[PDB]
């Protein structure tokens, strides 16, 4: 409606502005970080570019590991090395989200399984959002922004592997036209994280008061960052509802993964070992 300036809002404030210094320390590639990189405007160096079998060859002679595995099936030996590499990566990304989860005033003070139950549910949610920042319409930043696939490159993998990133490039160029910042990113995925409907929570109630403030904060953030806006926050819990219905049916294609493959769940304990060597 209107805005007062009544210590209420100074606390939401002082909320968004906690929920920014975690995100920050909690992710190392920042959205504005990352726009940098996809324009150039950085005095670092340019990310290596994979954009067909020539320049993917190039880039696999950079990396220390090797991983031969010699046969016959070198489309779907590249297609498994694509897909295991950012599988590795979702791995990093949930002790990141789980550091910053930790940080959201009250999620700690939860049940511990309903912060298991949260975290379960909201990591898919949460890496979906998060990739849309390392995208434009040409491509994906990977490896902490050094490297970056293009989206055709992408499309042109294997049957079942060459629409997996589809859908997620599809959200991104549409999230990406909200303009959202580091900032207003911070307070959503706080939102993301603290939601009251996951299947199996236990208490529900307090989950839902965390996100009522969360969702209070996100609101006055969005008035205050974006004033050519229309409607911002009501897109926003929009586009909470298309994860979910969108996640679904990732969810249900990497399944296929997991069984069409008869050997894909790469196993704890060597997984282990490329974790503690790096
Ligand atoms: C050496 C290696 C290993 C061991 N894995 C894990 C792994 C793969 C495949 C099956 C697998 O599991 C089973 C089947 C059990 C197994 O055989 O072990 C396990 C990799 C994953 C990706 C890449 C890569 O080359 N990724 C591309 C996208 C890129 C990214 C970034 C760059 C930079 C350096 C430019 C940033 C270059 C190239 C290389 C490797
Ligand atoms: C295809 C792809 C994407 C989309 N991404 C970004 C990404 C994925 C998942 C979540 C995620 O989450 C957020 C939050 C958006 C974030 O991180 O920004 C971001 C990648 C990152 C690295 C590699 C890779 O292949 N890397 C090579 C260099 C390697 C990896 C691992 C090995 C081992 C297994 C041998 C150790 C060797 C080589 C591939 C990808």
């Amino acid at each position: 409606h209107h805005h007062g300036s009544h210590m209420e809002s100074a606390d939401l404030r002082a909320l968004a502005k906690h929920l920014y210094d975690s995100y920050i320390k909690s992710f190392p590639l920042t959205k504005a970080k990352a726009r940098a990189i996809l324009t150039g405007k950085t005095t670092d160096k340019s990310p290596f570019v994979i954009y067909d079998m020539n320049s993917l060859m190039m880039g696999e002679d950079k990396i220390k590991f090797k991983h031969i595995t010699p046969l016959q099936e070198q489309s779907k030996e590249v297609a498994i090395r694509i897909f295991q590499g950012c599988q590795f990566r979702s791995v990093e990304a949930v002790q990141e989200i789980t550091e910053y989860a930790k940080s959201i005033p009250g999620f700690v003070n939860l049940d511990l399984n309903d912060q298991v139950t949260l975290l379960k549910y909201g990591v898919h949610e949460i890496i979906y959002t998060m990739l849309a920042s390392l995208m434009n319409k040409d491509g994906v930043l990977i490896s902490e922004g050094q490297g970056f696939m293009t989206r055709e490159f992408l499309k042109s993998l294997r049957k079942p592997f060459g629409d997996f990133m589809e859908p997620k490039f599809e959200f991104a160029v549409k999230f990406n036209a909200l303009e959202l910042d580091d900032s207003d990113l911070a307070i959503f995925i706080a939102v993301i994280i603290l939601s009251g409907d996951r299947p199996g929570l236990l208490n529900v109630k307090p989950i839902e008061d965390i996100q009522d403030n969360l969702l209070q904060a996100l609101e006055l953030q969005l008035k205050l960052n974006h004033p050519e806006s229309s409607q911002l926050f009501a897109k926003l819990l929009q586009k909470m509802t298309d994860l979910r219905q969108i996640v679904t049916e990732h969810v249900q294609l990497l399944q296929v993964i997991k069984k069409t493959e008869t050997d894909m769940s790469l196993h704890p304990l060597l997984q282990e070992i490329y974790k503690d060597l790096y």
